[PDB]
């Protein structure tokens, strides 16, 4: 079978907890009174939910409901207590309430208000200053949230909201957030496929925070790179082949004897051999200004196979690539 493995950094942070910290199962639900909110539009629409900009009409405050498509009452449990855990913790979205239609008898969680910049409008502005600013504060959130006991799972653009005249961000949708436990075998059925770890694509169930770093370094070369999505895979299998053509085969199959791996034999075939790439290939006129021998060295630190030797959040923090934006918070 798979070799174990375990987080190197808050390994034991929930162990220590008392139980109810995590037990999201035996967390009960208080709801709130759905005649307090007004919806005014429509936002957003996604699988399992749909997002409305609403009025509290006690107090008169913007504030957003996201009314969720049937789920398992475990999975909402679970968003819930998360975000009540971690409520107050840096860049993370508040959860204000949590409403139910009294005849629909239909979920609803509702939000601070956000002023999101279009995100797919947002990476045409963005300055070289400003890729390295937004991303030193989407690790903020996630050194906090690994810290917590908690792997979001889901990071990507449209799950950092900005709002750039406040120079403001916040990480959200924690629907497929999960608590980590040394030992656990999770679902590798989560995240957006071009953001999906290797851990995931060659079915490795015991992963950890170290999942997070990866998406994050997918969307650092999308942004530095000017290449949305970077990896572009066909699906699930294809997204390891484009992988592959950057990273090298040999890395590859270093990572799946490591962990005495079973490959789907699918893979057989369209793997083939490729060498390691240097970043400098996807380096062009339009994207230079992005691009600096300390985002490539960083980048490379975060797309690893081996999700252990990924840096850490607070690794990454410490990255050569922050000098001028940790130099500027004081
Ligand atoms: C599906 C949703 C992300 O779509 C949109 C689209 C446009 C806009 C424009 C503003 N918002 C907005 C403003 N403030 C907060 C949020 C929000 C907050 C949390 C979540 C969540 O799940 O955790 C989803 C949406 N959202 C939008 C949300």
């Amino acid at each position: 079978g798979p070799v174990p493995s375990r987080a190197r950094v808050y390994t034991d942070v929930n162990t220590h907890r008392p139980r109810e910290y995590w037990d999201y199962e035996s967390h009960v639900v208080e709801w709130g009174n759905q005649d307090d909110y007004q919806l005014v539009r429509k936002l957003g629409r996604g699988k399992y939910s749909e997002v409305f900009e609403a009025i509290n009409i006690t107090n008169n405050e913007k504030v957003v409901v996201k009314i969720l498509k049937p789920v398992k009452k475990k999975k909402i449990k679970r968003e819930i207590k998360i975000l009540e855990n971690l409520r107050g913790g840096p860049n993370i979205i508040t959860l204000a309430d949590i409403v139910k239609d009294p005849v629909s008898r239909t979920p609803a969680l509702v939000f601070e208000h956000v002023n999101n910049t279009d995100f797919k409008q947002l990476y045409q502005t963005l300055t070289d200053y400003d890729i390295r600013f937004y991303m030193y504060e989407i690790l903020k959130a996630l050194d906090y949230c690994h810290s917590m006991g908690i792997m979001h799972r889901d990071v990507k653009p449209h799950n950092v909201m900005i709002d750039h005249e406040h120079r403001k961000l916040r990480l959200i949708d924690w629907g497929l957030a999960e608590f980590y436990h040394p030992g656990q075998e999770y679902n590798v059925r989560v995240a957006s496929r071009y953001f999906k770890g290797p851990e995931l694509l060659v079915d490795y169930q015991m992963y950890d925070y170290s999942l997070d770093m990866w998406s994050l370094g997918c969307m650092l070369a999308s942004m530095i790179f000017r290449k949305e999505p970077f990896f572009h895979g066909h699906d699930n299998y294809d997204q390891l082949v484009r992988i592959a053509k950057v990273l090298g085969t040999e890395d590859l199959y270093d990572y799946i004897d490591k962990y005495n791996i079973e490959l789907d034999p699918r893979f057989n075939d369209i793997l083939g051999r490729h060498s390691r790439k240097r970043w400098e290939r996807f380096v062009h006129s339009e994207n230079q200004h992005l691009v600096s021998p300390e985002a490539l060295d960083f980048l490379d630190k975060l797309l690893r196979y081996d999700h252990q030797s990924r840096l850490t959040a607070r690794e990454a923090m410490e990255h050569p690539y922050f000098y001028t934006v940790v130099k500027d918070q004081a």
